[PDB]
């Protein structure tokens, strides 16, 4: 409980080339964008209800996203679950037998602390735990 | 606007075999299940915030889900956007050049009227428009 659907990450070769579909056809609001050269990605955030769609564009051929697109093609990359305490959640899923890609949280989009669960624990789905500092008002 | 993230459909070979992960490790609440022999699927609904995760298990080898698992493996199948008027939304995206799998709504899970957009219009992502009758209270 308190689990939220934070976002869905979507691998694309070009944010610019899909914005006409997302903004023009689906009528989602583009919140903004960010560069994350440490993960080799540029990201665009689209609002969908209380969640977001995160469009992930590779910055170089060595980007994990470029590798994903090469092996699997463009499409849905991961589902992020917003959690209250990422350290405790990692410890709990590990105690229950889940294999992690990230045993310790790492920097993700929007200054969030993130950790990816191994798809082999989840029948081929890539889940991300996402802990964000609570910010609203003014 | 008024777009909601209704659910994420996830293809699995067995609902029973993944419930330990979803309920035990991720601590999502299992809402219930349904058989949809017309789409050749059994479905389990897990609550995640205001959205759901929809686990799709094929009922036979001829199921579109069985075919998907055969060609792509288990993993994320589609993202459903809840809309207020599905007829008008289909007409609008078509006018904007989106190719539909379903030009007319068809019966989906939970008695919803649904229509799938063609992944070739959306860079390999399968989107579903989902219109549900509004039900709460008592
Ligand atoms: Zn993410
Ligand atoms: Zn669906």
């Amino acid at each position: 409980k308190s689990n939220k659907l934070d976002h869905i990450g979507i691998a694309v070769t070009s944010i610019k080339d899909v914005l006409p579909f997302y903004v023009g056809s689906l009528k989602l609001k583009l919140l903004g964008m960010e560069d994350l050269p440490s993960q080799g990605v540029k990201i665009a955030f689209l609002e969908i209800g209380e969640s977001k769609i995160e469009l992930l564009e590779p910055l170089s051929e060595e980007s994990p996203i470029a590798k994903f697109i090469q092996k699997r093609g463009e499409g849905i990359h991961h589902i992020a679950i917003g959690v209250k305490s990422i350290e405790e959640r990692i410890q709990e899923v590990k105690e229950n037998g889940v294999q992690m890609i990230n045993d310790e949280p790492v920097p993700g989009a929007r200054g969030a602390q993130v950790a990816f669960l191994h798809p082999r624990s989840a029948r081929g789905v890539l889940y991300e735990f996402c802990e964000k500092k609570e910010q609203a008002e003014n």
